[PDB]
């Protein structure tokens, strides 16, 4: 297929900070019974099925 722009992502100047541990509920489900207080991080990436 067509392809031009080589992704408008930030330079390698510095690698972004990585999480310590993602939750199990908010991870996929999206919601968590602990809310923001939850000790685990809640990062919504957006996986695919299939
Ligand atoms: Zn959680």
């Amino acid at each position: 297929g067509s392809s031009g722009s080589s992704g408008c992502c930030l330079p390698p100047a510095t690698h972004r900070p990585h999480p310590t541990s993602i939750c199990d509920n908010f991870s996929a489900y999206g919601w968590c019974p602990l809310g923001p207080q939850c000790p685990q991080s809640h990062d919504i990436s957006g996986p695919s099925s299939g």
